[PDB]
């Protein structure tokens, strides 16, 4: 029993995180084999191409631990920058670089000074932007996930939006959402609740013994549709509803019946209960994790 | 910006994480240095567990009944003591990705990563607190038993807590490395209940300290109270009591910010009389306890 936000084990990332200095500028690294990978911003209108010409191997100072590392080139793919090193990370893990949709969830590695401090779970939310937990310094912390021994990288930190919440890019320096590495007015859109997720969450409460919301109610996709969209509720597909298909078979409640409930969860509130020790909807459980969570899969 | 349920990043502990099969059971053990220490009801069969005799269950054990599984590798058991609830097994081999560690006891109130594991695997780590009733409200399934609580301040693993078991209400019970176990349990199947709860009010206190670092004050009031008026009134929403100890504690919030302890506390029990209205503070509905006073300046 118990459900409670959950990261990946950290340690195949810990092994990789190194601290990257150019100038005045201090931020994280990602030292795969013998090249690390950190926000372009690091050597900062800029343009960037011109400003990097500018820069030598010699000028990015490169720690691992106690121990320094030798630049010997460099290059810059879109928002990342990769400098190829003289020393291969003998804990490199198994991995690759993996772009996430908005709704999946992954674990961030919180580093200041190429040192990590914090794991958490986190959603890559509808308007692209991540609720994190992130100071001065956090530049280059990365998102993952593990599939059996593979860790999937998904994220590097790079901004903080006025709002308090943070932009990034995936591992191959493409932003998620329409944002820019600079100073200027950017702000992050409206957002919107990840709908499968809560219905997942949902499913995790009846596991655990929480059936006060159910009802003997059913709905039709349109009609539940039509009531999310004026809840500011993203809109459920086919494709969730198929992917919802294994909670519904061990709990025995139909997709459109938790959708039934959900709608009146909508349109009545709580009523001073909690579900799962929350007294909001939780969006920030995909299906996969809830099915994790309550079968107990390890790495 | 922000503020998030954090963990201790776990690779030190998942370095330690191994499997302890003996018989039909099998659980999680911590290997550090040549020692590998895991619950004592390893041992005990579910028909044992009513009213077991540990120290006659392991006189009759030896070296080679406990399986000891580090990876793919089998470790061989060349001993085995006894310390309180956990059993200690001493192995042929040192652990070369031991820590820097110690063996702490903590108190209620105090938050710690647990690394939960299923046959010496890791799965996830997740944050959570020692509540005032000894319990953990943690997340854990069969075959988690010997899975561990840290904190890594600095360089050091501090371990704090092994799981045990699994109370009827869904709520968890373990022992410190020592064996000895957090509140009025024991290792045995009889009727057990925990405790009623209460909410951890140093920590609810701080946590508005940290949604006013995070530029909240929708919930702050010109009210001021005394530390008995303000107990009085808590006491009333199962609170626990505020301490002098706690008043010092929350001092460095409370001169960052600017609002006096008793201060916060007159939010406090506003809070606890009108509810939210319909807002929410650093995203959530409730009040929130398992953030320390500690933790808020560590990650704010
Ligand atoms: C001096 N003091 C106010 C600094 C604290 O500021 C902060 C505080 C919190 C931060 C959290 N994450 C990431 C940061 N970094 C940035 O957003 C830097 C930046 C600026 C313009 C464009 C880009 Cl692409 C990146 C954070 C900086
Ligand atoms: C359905 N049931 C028979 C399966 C087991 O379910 C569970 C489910 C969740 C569990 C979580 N933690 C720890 C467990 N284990 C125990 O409580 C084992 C035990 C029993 C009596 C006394 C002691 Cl000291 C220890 C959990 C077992
Ligand atoms: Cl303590």
């Amino acid at each position: 029993s118990g459900f409670r936000k959950m990261a990946f084990p950290s340690g195949k990332v810990e092994g990789c995180m190194v601290q990257v200095t150019c100038g005045t500028t201090t931020l994280n690294g990602l030292w795969l084999d013998d090249v690390v990978y950190c926000p372009r911003h690091v050597i900062c209108n800029p343009n960037y191409e011109d400003l990097l010409i500018r820069k030598s191997n010699h000028n990015f100072l490169v720690q691992a631990g106690n121990v320094q590392l030798r630049v010997i080139g460099h290059s810059m793919q879109n928002c990342v920058l990769k400098l190829k090193v003289d020393t291969a990370n003998p804990k490199t893990p198994k991995y690759k670089f993996v772009r996430i949709q908005p709704g999946q969830t992954f674990s961030v590695l919180a580093c200041y000074n190429g040192s990590p401090s914090g794991v958490y779970q986190c959603a890559m939310r509808p308007n692209f932007t991540i609720k994190g937990s992130f100071l001065n310094g956090s530049c280059g912390s990365v998102g993952f996930n593990i599939d059996y021994d593979c860790v999937s990288f998904c994220y590097m930190h790079h901004m903080e939006l006025p709002t308090g919440v943070h932009a990034g890019t995936d591992l191959e320096g493409n932003f998620y959402g329409p944002f820019v590495d600079r100073q200027t007015a950017q702000a992050a859109g409206t957002d919107t609740t990840i709908t499968v997720n809560v219905l997942a969450w949902l499913y995790a409460a009846v596991i655990n013994g929480d059936r006060w919301f159910l009802n003997r109610f059913t709905t039709t996709l349109n009609d539940f549709n039509l009531v999310a969209m004026k809840y500011n509720y993203e809109p459920l597909t086919q494709d969730h509803v198929d992917i919802l298909g294994p909670l519904s078979a061990q709990t025995g409640i139909a997709v459109l019946d938790m959708c039934a409930s959900l709608k009146e969860l909508l349109q009545n509130g709580m009523n001073g209960r909690t579900i799962l020790g929350s007294a909001l909807l939780e969006d920030e459980f995909t299906p996969f994790d809830v099915v994790r969570q309550c079968s107990g899969v390890t790495f």
